[PDB]
């Protein structure tokens, strides 16, 4: 079956796809900064949030990904092919997890009509050509 | 931060350790199970339920797993080094979230109290010493 | 003083004997039971239930016994005579704890009157010729 | 797990590991004032008091405590190994299930409350040095 | 800043400085009767009062010297100076917070004005000369001797 | 008994950790600052907040640590020992000292919830990738 993970709080991989590779901080950067601001919630028995629900399902799955590749440099015989695969974990997988650590704890920090509201924003900003855009991309600190 | 998957439904890592690791079902079983009853409402536009929240990002991080084992099935021409990467995908990471596709599914079917109860009963069950365990293990059957 | 330790709860010494000496779980197994189930509630400030203040003094009582069976590891540098304490207090000093955490756990989970309930109709299967009994022993699995 | 046995009465093993060992009488002499003072509540089908159900548990501990002495006294092979331990069950556990049997003995006699304002300025006097303290203890019978 | 621990609370280091210094109990022995008495109130998420808040630092102050003393001894492979810092960080540095942990655990206990005039009691006990000194001196117990 | 120092006001030793390590003024400019705005009201006969109770003990341990450090200096053969436990005492135990100055500080001048809405945006601030946030760091400020 096909799920996008964003559908249920109103956007989509279309409306995310817009945001380059370094738009989002790193994985330990948006691990750091959840542990930070929501540690009481997300170690906590209540719901809190849907935002809460897919935050602890994010984090957890990048730590069984931080798991496979402390794995693979461990016990694999050759260097030559466990490069690729740490390489891949941190890099192809680790990308994926930053827009959904980023959606999720964004949603929390800014609200859910904002975050929708800057990514419609910020789409019309990086689909205009270089020559014809201002040359500040939009940011979101509100508040 | 040592955060528990299961602790947001009443449940823990430990109550989960009372099933063994070779009870749950296989990850194309449990996915075939989401699939035939929970179909409309994993891919409606609104969250319905606590369990369809965890249950789409336990799918598309098997997703994420398969598209990983694909990735060293093209790549890693070392032949004796990438069956070691695609069998730990498919045996020791499938594990963790075939835990987590059967909490999930088996709590929207039966609710969360028939599955809390279960693990409980379980838990009797496994412990009893196999002079005097019934040969039948409980089931969540509780629908007729 | 002969005093009963389940007369307080509304069983004997001769009710619970009708269960067989091998049928309680092992200790490791039933302290995690405890663990699992009961841990905010046996390290609560305050007593929750009868069944919780007799549990406390059932697992301090196995922790004494932990730090003596540590204590004739350490000490007793006559090999033979080590080995016969040690496992006077695993085997024989252990079952009656063994007992004791298992009423206590089946009390809290399932209720007074259900395990004293299973401690009649476990009383009626063991009772019964094995040609007329059936393969299966009663659990005291109440809960679905 | 990690309980102490006191918390729910409201002291802990910190609260009571200001009494000496030469505080408490021997293990006989608390046997021989439970079996003299509650005998028809500690021999009784009722719960009496969360005291009761606690000294019931501290009685039987100490009669497979004292089985066990017996065991080793009787089948163990060399005397110079077996004088370690029944000398280890009378004193040195025999000193934990004082405590537990005076604890719970002079909550029922005292009361609860005496027993708790008892154990705070005693830790106070054998905190003192003995050149600033008064020479005689505090002692207990308010009754 | 001629600053001062006691100044706050209704005291003085001079007032403090009436018992003597082979007075007070160990660290561990204060720490074992703060946490007996006070560890949901000393961990609680609110403060509770000037004794709490003043508490708090003390033993986060003890806690921050037996780190260095730990790091003295994993570190610091001349054993000649080494063995001189981590008794001055036990029985010197130590000093100055067991009259800080006798005092906020005491006031909590018995009361700010039990312990200050307990101090002026026992001010006039120790000036007195042992030949005129009576035999038991003052103490903040609660309950008295024979109760 | 596991302390966080700043649990009562609202924060703790994470959310202090959030910022960057030098980030945090000298003791000696922290130590300059309270005795320019708050040297009659921390040398006073009262209260007047938990800020100021808080930062009168922290000022006394690091006066505390100021003395050993003058020992050391003073009587200590080896001059390896002069080189590392001074130098301990300034860079690993006045970073801690110098967030709770901070932090007292700053709570007295600017207000609790102001200095805790500060470590969260400048924490975000420092973590957020340079061309996608303001171009210039966040202060906290008294003048409009």
């Amino acid at each position: 079956m096909d799920i996008d993970p964003y559908k249920e709080f109103g956007a989509s991989v279309e409306l995310l796809s817009f945001l380059p590779s370094d738009f989002f901080p790193s994985i330990r950067d948006l691990l750091d900064t959840a542990s930070a601001l929501y540690r009481e919630a997300l170690e906590s028995p209540e719901h809190c949030s849907p935002h809460h629900t897919a935050l602890r399902q994010a984090i957890l799955c990048w730590g069984e990904l931080m798991n496979l590749a402390t794995w693979v440099g461990s016990n694999l015989e050759d260097p030559a092919s466990r490069e690729l695969v740490v390489s891949y974990v941190n890099v192809n997988m680790g990308l994926k997890i930053r827009q959904l650590l980023w959606f999720h704890i964004s949603c929390l920090t800014f609200g859910r009509e904002t975050v929708l509201e800057y990514l419609v924003s910020f789409g019309v900003w990086i689909r205009t050509p270089p020559a014809y855009r201002p040359p500040n991309a939009p940011i979101l600190s509100t508040l």
